C-alpha cells in the first residue's frame, strides 16, 4: 500500500496549498 | 481507483493553485 | 487512461504556476 | 523500490510547502 | 510513453519553480 | 528507468522549494 498512501497524502497536501494560495490571494486584493 | 482519484484531486488543486498566482503576480503588478 | 490524462494536466498547470512565480519574482525586484 | 521512495519522499516536502505557506498566509493576514 | 514524457514536463517546471522561489527569498531579504 | 529518474528529480527539487519558503515565511515575520 506505500505507494497509494504516499499519493493519498500528496492529494491532502495539495489541497491545502491551493486554500492557503486563495487566502494570499485575497490578502494581497484587500 | 486509488491512484487515479489521488491523481485527479492533485490535477484540481494544481488548477486553483495556477490561478491564484496569476491573481498574486496581477496584484504585485499594480 | 485517467492516470496519464491527469498528469498532462499536472504537468499543463506547473508550467502556468512557474511562468506566475517568474513574474513575482521580477515583480518584488521592482 | 525507487518509485515508492521518491514518492515518499515527495509526500514529506509537500507537507511542509503547506505548513510554510499556512505560516505566510497567517503573517499577511495579521 | 505519455506517463515518462508528463513526468519529466512536471520536473522541469519544478526546477524552475525552485529557481523562482530562491529569487523571491532574496528580494525579500534585500 | 525514466518514471524513476523523473521522480527523483521532483523530490530534490520538493525539497529545495520547502527551504525557499521558509526563508520567505521568516523574511515576511520580520
Amino acid at each position: 500500500g506505500e505507494i497509494a498512501q504516499a499519493l493519498k497524502e500528496i492529494a491532502k497536501a495539495a489541497k491545502e496549498i491551493a486554500w492557503a494560495l486563495k487566502e494570499i490571494a485575497q490578502a494581497l486584493k484587500g
